[PDB]
């Protein structure tokens, strides 16, 4: 599923991300925009052989099991395929664990390089939230 911008904002809100570890909703939207273009089916292979999955490009090196990332963890205890669902609960729940682990949203390289230090409130302009 390819979410609309406001549609995604409202689902992320409902799922408890706005101000999660202090990151406002527009941070999470901006990150989803640049990580996946708001597409829950987005996958991209990393150089190391791990793969990033879903709307927030969660990595099989640490967070989920895809059975082809040798020498990896599954810290969210989920198959990576659960991260591709049109229902974003699994992605959200896992993103909570990632953002809590010490580096905040710097864990998302697109957030750091494309959202951090920018006007992210724009990402939620005109959404009925
Ligand atoms: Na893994």
């Amino acid at each position: 599923k390819v979410f609309g911008r406001c549609e995604l904002a409202a689902a992320m809100k409902r799922h408890g991300l706005d101000n999660y570890r202090g990151y406002s909703l527009g941070n999470w939207v901006c990150a989803a925009k640049f990580e996946s273009n708001f597409n829950t089916q987005a996958t991209n292979r990393n150089t190391d052989g791990s793969t990033d999955y879903g709307i927030l490009q969660i990595n099989s090196r640490w967070w989920c099991n895809d059975g082809r990332t040798p020498g990896s963890r599954n810290l969210c205890n989920i198959p990576c395929s659960a991260l591709l669902s049109s229902d974003i609960t699994a992605s959200v729940n896992c993103a909570k664990k990632i953002v809590s682990d010490g580096n905040g949203m710097n864990a998302w390289v697109a957030w750091r390089n494309r959202c951090k230090g920018t006007d992210v409130q724009a990402w939620i302009r005109g959404c009925r939230l």
